[PDB]
């Protein structure tokens, strides 16, 4: 980190002892974190302390003009930020505020809104409109591409307006989905018929002009390995067409860790070739499987380090989940699907069923188990300020373009606080 103050609730904490510790009003902490449980804080719960800069814990020898030299910060800035004389004594063990470095790097952020087969609410849209402040791209999932080259459009609700008013590029998500699943057959029909491709591109361009979509996002998945080359040829064809219309082109990539990795899901995506053609790409670095972290940082790193070896890092937007899952144990394949939940809901569950939140250092993700009123054990994996910050650190380390979020509308206040703390948000309109 180094740009945001992240605090993990400890035994005995109250919202007021935390407020005192950081010399900030409890109201600001509660509002910024939309705390569902301000009088029932959970051990292991993480929150962002809403200020510009971060805190330094005073040590035995410390002074202010000193801390100015030991860091790279104006001493008057430190003094003013803490409301003290420059020659003011410093009590060890207490925190002093250090103003933020002037230099945040730029980042592009993408938000998917799932509207297919749904009627999203005014409340959800209000939330999306708030999120859009922090976004570079946003659009509805999905336009379903048909075998004849026509498009089945999703509900657009108010997303075009939300995008426009927040200087966000309206993004057209194209998917080979039939009956609620990715279809290799739909992929085959389009990628092996040039007439259908022309019809498809006409429909894409027509739709883009009608709604002012300005990025065309191809999310073709589970293609036949046999159609690998055909996909590249189609994307080359699409790229020429879209550039002529001043449209951006982006492509979703199945998460891979090597060039000759086999499997119906992965073979048909040539990272290097697609990376050359697309303006940017999105490796799907997030997850009816068993309990585990949704996007464990080890495997995520492996996929992204491979991506960078094939594709300029400045073209890579990493995928990220805004949800966690609640599994009912014992887990059994074929049985019930885990319940998707917001991180706020996860906190509420830990509070309700009186358990601490744990943190997996290996996965860099929070989790806990709890027992419900039928004495069934649940296991919950979700996201918090710590886990998102770890991903942002990875973006900076690997010099990536930014992050793509599945899916907007979910309640996760700390994500948005941390984007602004860590990045200058790119606006392209």
């Amino acid at each position: 980190g180094g740009f945001a103050q992240i605090y993990t609730v400890k035994a005995g904490d109250s919202i007021y002892s935390i407020a005192k510790q950081f010399r900030i009003d409890a109201g600001k902490i509660i509002r910024a974190n939309e705390l569902p449980n301000p009088n029932q804080l959970v051990i292991g719960q993480s929150m962002v302390i809403p200020i510009n800069g971060t805190y330094y814990t005073v040590k035995a020898g410390d002074t202010i003009w000193k801390v100015g030299r030991k860091l790279g910060v104006s001493y008057q800035a430190i003094a003013n930020a803490n409301n003290v004389s420059v020659t003011a004594p410093l009590t060890p063990g207490r925190r002093i505020l250090i103003p933020p470095s002037p230099n945040k790097r730029n980042g592009e952020f993408l938000g998917y809104v799932e509207t297919s087969n749904r009627k999203i609410t005014p409340q959800t849209e209000k939330m999306i409109n708030q999120n859009a402040k922090y976004l570079t791209y946003l659009g509805p999932a999905n336009f379903e591409v048909q075998k004849d080259g026509s498009l089945k459009a999703p509900p657009l609700n108010n997303l075009g307006s939300i995008a426009k008013e927040n200087d966000v590029i309206f993004l057209m998500v194209l998917a080979n989905i039939e009956n609620g699943a990715f279809s290799d057959e739909v992929g085959r029909a389009i990628l092996n018929n040039k007439d259908v491709q022309d019809t498809l591109l006409n429909n894409i361009v027509k739709t883009a002009k009608e709604q002012n979509f300005r990025d065309i996002h191809f999310d073709f998945e589970f293609l036949r390995p046999a159609d690998k080359e055909a996909y590249i040829a189609f994307l080359q064809k699409a790229k020429k067409r879209l550039q002529d219309e001043q449209l951006l082109m982006s492509v979703a990539l199945a998460p891979k860790t090597s060039r000759d990795q086999k499997g119906k899901w992965y073979e048909a995506h040539d990272y290097k070739a697609i990376g050359e053609i697309a303006n940017f790409v999105v490796p799907m670095t997030y997850e009816g499987g068993p309990p585990m972290a949704v996007s464990p940082i080890g495997p995520v790193r492996d996929v992204l380090e491979y991506a960078v070896s094939e594709i300029p890092s400045s073209k890579i937007i990493m995928g990220q989940n805004l949800y966690g899952y609640d599994w009912t144990l014992p887990y059994k394949p074929g049985g019930e699907y885990a319940k998707a939940i917001s991180p706020q809901r996860a906190i509420e569950l830990a509070a309700r069923y009186k358990v601490a939140i744990q943190y997996d250092n290996k996965a860099q993700a929070p989790f806990f188990r709890y027992k419900d009123e039928q004495q069934r054990t649940h296991e919950v994996w979700f996201e918090d300020a710590r886990s998102i910050q770890a991903k942002f650190d990875l973006i900076k380390e690997l010099k990536l373009r930014g992050m793509a979020y599945w899916k907007l509308g979910l309640d996760f206040p700390q994500n948005w606080l941390l984007i602004e703390d860590n990045f200058k948000i790119t606006k392209r309109v």
